[PDB]
């Protein structure tokens, strides 16, 4: 397994979690409610050690960009401003982010060529399935 198998356009196809989530997150109603209705395709590039994943839907779109390994400021969909760390680990890539005492995880994989997002803040988890488009 390699973090050039995560690459290209992946198209949201199962969400199970993700308005507990974002509760633990304490996301407001406003961004909740757009987050339990938008389909996103989540797009993720890697150059060697350069890793982007942008989320794009017509309701909202992020993006962010950073090294392997490298601690960053993640801005998140929410409004966040996180450290973020990046790895690609054991055949997933592992996203740590840190902020105000609190930490949450995000995981992606590869299985059965879907791609399998995963998140965690104080055991609250969510799965989020997305198949691989043109
Ligand atoms: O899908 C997301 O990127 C994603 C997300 N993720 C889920 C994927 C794993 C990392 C956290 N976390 C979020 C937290 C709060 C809010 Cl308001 C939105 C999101 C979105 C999101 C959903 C729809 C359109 C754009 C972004
Ligand atoms: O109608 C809503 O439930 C509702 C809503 N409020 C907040 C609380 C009470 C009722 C309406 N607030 C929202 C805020 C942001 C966005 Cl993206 C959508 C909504 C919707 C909503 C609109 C269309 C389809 C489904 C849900």
């Amino acid at each position: 397994a390699t973090v050039q198998q995560l690459e290209g356009r992946w198209r949201l196809v199962d969400s199970k979690g993700f308005d507990e989530y974002m509760k633990e997150l304490g996301v407001g109603i406003a961004l909740r409610k757009m987050g339990a209705m938008a389909k996103p395709d989540c797009i993720i590039t890697c150059d060697g050690k350069n890793l982007t994943i942008k989320t794009e839907s017509t309701l909202k779109t992020t993006q962010f960009s950073c090294t392997l390994g490298e601690k960053f400021e993640e801005t998140t969909a929410d409004g966040r401003k996180t450290q973020t760390v990046c790895n690609f680990t054991d055949g997933a890539l592992v996203q740590h982010q840190e902020w105000d005492g609190k930490e949450s995880t995000i995981t992606r994989k590869l299985k059965d060529g879907k791609l399998v997002v995963e998140c965690v803040m104080n055991n609250v988890t969510c799965t989020r399935i997305y198949e691989k488009v043109e």
